């Protein structure tokens, strides 16, 4: 029933889900298979005329989050699960996965010109798909608010398939393939969304975790030039847990070690041209070799095997330097965090129980950090269990004498304080920041990383006021205050500003606070950002 005529004259049919109309699985690029592997996406050249788009297509190949060159139970078990016919059935994945999904309010028509919210999923740049982030909660609330929006989601390559680095990839001009996938989808939205009733000039990009860092990367792309055919690709961005990526260049030391490890694993350790050898191995072999490099939940943790890295061409430099140097798109932004962002990552090093061990783990993790810096870091984040994350839980959650400490460091460097650094240097437009404490008291994890996904897509809670309502008003009017919330969200100018600069959330509701916590950790970490790059 639902129909749309694209920018090339093709008329496609979607699905009527009663509460919304959706067009799922629209191919936006030519399948990145064979010799197209690891390469930039090629625009989809073909005809969709007469086709129905009523189901999500498969996700891109996934990597075992517990993957590693080592052997163990978590790895073995997840592999058992991931290769199961039942898993392969409920959650299909493939190298041919570059599709886009359009979901809208019922009765929407071409010319409606509704604001567009483009979702970029998070999955540690190693797993993930669009199908697991239902847009219905957001769409329904938008209608109820009288501020209807259209939800767009894009599949992008993850893990080795989307983020392979090293000397060969650099020389070839193929770095950050997964981000390029996201970029093409944006371009597809500019060219076709009007046919669906969206306004290509009212696009707000948003993601969580890896998707959020992806949003920051888009703000930094091509030194801030976000135009396509003369017009900006998006008027705003919402970053849920994640800002700049703390990483070395594509041809840096870890980018290359990982490339070589994967090559040995696929049986290309002897190839004169390892990259050409990698294009020739079957999907099985490649999936296997990849599952034998660390996953984001493995001991390596934050020191990820695959993630966005500066390439000197599309992301021209260290991401912290670009932000300092003003090389970003000038747009209004919302960027927030959950109180306890690092408790998940802290679960990866529960065999680290003494301070001597904590010092070596950090040393292993941050190869560019001097002993002085490691020592400053370990003073800024003391062993005192009352000081760590879950924050403000006293002597509880002492899985080990280092869990709370390690959880505090990782969540701050990767998200929470990284956000403050951005906020303190960004002048491209109005800023709004939030800190959630909605799940205070939840054992072991606290107000954990990802909980916002629940309250944005699955259940309603005090947080939904922000994750849905406030986010909908911002995409529509560029001011979250138009949502008519009882607590006015203050503009964030600086972390040193007087007065509350943070919207906050607790189980009962909203309130405002200050972004002045853990200042010693901020300076321990960000006085010279490159000391803690991976
Ligand atoms: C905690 O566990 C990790 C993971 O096994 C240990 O690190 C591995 O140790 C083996 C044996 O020495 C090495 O071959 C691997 O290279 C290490 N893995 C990684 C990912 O680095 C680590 O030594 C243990 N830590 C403590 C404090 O016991
Ligand atoms: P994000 O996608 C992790 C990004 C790590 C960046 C380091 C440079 O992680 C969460 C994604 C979410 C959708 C589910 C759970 C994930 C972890 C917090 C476990
Ligand atoms: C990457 O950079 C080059 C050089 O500026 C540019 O021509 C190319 O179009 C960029 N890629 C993307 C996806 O924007
Ligand atoms: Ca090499
Ligand atoms: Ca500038």
């Amino acid at each position: 029933a639902p129909t749309a005529t694209l920018a090339n004259g093709d008329t496609i049919t979607g699905l009527n889900a009663i509460i919304n109309e959706a067009f799922l699985g629209i191919p936006f690029a030519e399948p990145p298979v064979g010799n197209l592997r690891f390469k930039d996406p090629v625009p989809y050249s073909g005809s969709l005329d007469g086709q129905k788009f009523t189901s999500y297509g498969p996700s891109c190949m996934q990597q075992n989050p517990e993957g590693t060159y080592e052997e163990n139970l978590p790895k073995a078990a997840l592999d058992l699960v991931m290769q199961s016919k039942v898993f392969e059935a409920v959650s299909p994945s493939s190298e041919d996965c570059l599709t886009i999904n359009v979901v809208r309010p019922p009765g929407t028509k071409a010319g409606a010109n509704l604001p567009v919210m483009l979702w970029i999923f998070g999955g540690g740049f190693e797993v993930g798909g669009t199908s697991t982030f239902p847009p219905a909660q957001m769409i329904t609330k938008s209608i109820a608010m009288g501020k209807p929006i259209i939800h767009v989601s894009v599949n992008y390559r993850v893990s080795s398939w989307g983020f392979l680095a090293g000397d060969e990839i650099k020389a070839e001009g193929s770095a950050n393939a997964g981000l390029k996938d996201q970029r093409l989808g944006m371009q597809w939205v500019a060219d076709n969304i009007a046919a669906f009733g969206g306004d290509p000039t009212k696009v707000t990009i948003f993601g969580e975790s890896a998707g959020s860092m992806s949003v920051m990367c888009h703000i930094l792309w091509n030194d801030g030039d976000n135009t396509y055919k003369g017009k900006p690709l998006f008027r705003a961005g919402i970053m849920q847990s994640g800002a700049m990526v703390p990483s070395d260049a594509v041809d840096g030391i870890y980018g290359n070690e990982i490339f070589d490890l994967l090559a040995s694993n696929a049986g290309c350790g002897s190839a004169s041209d390892k990259l050409a050898c990698l294009r020739g191995v079957s999907s099985d072999t490649l999936e296997d070799a990849t599952n034998n490099t660390p996953g984001f939940l493995a001991y390596s943790s934050l020191r990820l095997s695959y993630l966005p890295r500066p390439d000197g061409v599309n992301i021209t430099d260290d991401m912290y330097a670009l932000v300092r140097e003003g090389k970003y798109a000038n747009i209004p932004v919302i960027i927030g965090d959950q109180n306890d962002e690092g408790t998940f990552f802290g679960t990866s090093s529960l065999n680290v129980t003494t301070d001597a061990q904590a010092r070596e783990y950090f040393k292993q993790s941050f190869v560019h950090a001097s002993d002085a810096e490691i020592d400053t870091l370990m003073t800024a984040y003391p062993g005192d269990i009352t000081q760590g994350s879950p924050f403000d839980t006293g002597i509880l959650n002492a899985l080990t004498p280092q869990f709370k400490r390690i959880s505090a460091v990782l969540g701050d460097l990767g998200f929470t304080l990284a956000r403050r650094y951005f906020l303190n240097h960004y002048t491209g437009g109005t800023k709004y920041s939030f800190l959630s404490k909605q799940l205070s008291g939840l054992p072991v994890l606290g107000t954990f990383h990802s909980n916002d996904i629940v309250f944005q897509d699955y259940l309603l809670g005090s947080g939904s006021l922000i994750y849905n309502n406030a986010f909908i008003a911002f995409a529509t009017d560029l001011d979250p205050n138009t949502a008519g919330l009882l607590v006015k969200w203050p503009e964030y100018t600086s972390s040193s500003q007087s007065g509350n600069n943070l919207m906050m959330i607790n189980a009962l509701g909203l309130y405002t606070g200050k972004d002045n916590f853990r200042t010693a950790g901020y300076d321990a970490l960000f006085s010279n950002p490159p000391s803690f790059f991976v």
